[PDB]
């Protein structure tokens, strides 16, 4: 069959199980969503999160988010590879002498396409279509709901990595929902941002936004679990007008979400709704 994925033709057997997912963590978390049980997938640290034991249950390792392991994916004899625009042209090329190979896009604007050509592969158009729809609609309700208040307050996601607090571009990470679907306006920071930025308690207190989400995974903070902690002790975190306002909010999404994903969406989407009405 004939799949169409942004712009290009690719030729495969489905529906099929016989999946196997190399560097693109967007279509492991459109796997959960889909509840698509690939038969190669990523490993993080040589295993699977037990974020993705739901969907890695019939699967085999493909090899770290970047280092496809051509080897094993040879092994497999996948019908399909779904790849990742991360990967360098050489690397897909490699990656191609095992089987059809589709590069799925990490940019977050293209969740829908990503989340179709998984249902493509699997049969699943029908289960698809109505999840983004759904999305759709509960986007299009929240927003009549949310009074002015919070729609022109400041909001800011952050996420603690090794004990330092980053922000993001305004297009990435769950910003694209916060600022890009709902609408609230992107602070400045976020706006100049080129990619994962430092930031810090300084920072923080210069723009005092009204909602701070807070995203700290134990896995990303080995060294340093006491980095959060450690934070909300501090005298300056205290006086930060969302803290006193108790409105922020630390990991109202699994922690290791991605950000981008039709089911990062859909969870953040949820969450911001418990929260901003």
């Amino acid at each position: 069959k004939k799949i169409e994925y942004l712009d290009k033709t690719y030729e495969v057997t489905v529906p099929t199980d016989k999946i196997a997912i190399t560097g693109s963590v967007e279509s492991m978390e459109d796997a959960k969503l889909l509840d698509v049980h690939p038969q190669g997938a990523i490993s993080f640290s040589g295993k699977f999160p037990d974020m993705f034991k739901d969907i890695t249950d019939k699967a085999e390792p493909t090899g770290e988010k970047m280092e496809p392991n051509i080897e094993k994916i040879l092994e497999m004899k996948p019908d399909v590879i779904l790849a990742s625009t991360k990967f360098p042209e050489k690397t897909l090329q490699k990656i191609s002498t095992a089987g059809t190979t589709i590069p799925v896009s990490h940019i977050s604007s293209n969740w829908k396409e990503n989340m179709m050509l998984l249902a493509q592969l699997t049969g699943k158009e029908k289960k698809a279509k109505k999840i983004i729809a759904d999305y759709e609609q509960d986007l299009k309700e929240i927003k009549t709901k949310i009074n002015d208040k919070a729609k022109d307050s400041k909001a800011l996601v952050i996420r603690i990595r090794q004990g330092n607090i980053y922000i993001y571009p305004e297009q990435v990470y769950f910003n694209s929902t916060l600022y890009g679907d709902l609408g609230l306006k992107a602070p400045n920071e976020v706006k100049a941002a080129k990619a994962q930025e430092l930031s810090s308690l300084e920072k923080l207190s210069e723009m005092n936004p009204d909602h701070i989400f807070v995203q700290f995974s134990d896995d990303e903070n080995a060294d340093k679990p006491d980095a959060l902690k450690d934070l909300e002790k501090n005298p300056i975190w205290k006086s930060l007008k969302a803290v006193k306002e108790d409105h922020v909010y630390v990991n109202s999404v699994d922690p290791l979400a991605q950000g981008g994903t039709a089911w990062s969406k859909v969870r953040f989407l949820k969450a911001a709704a418990e929260k901003l009405t």
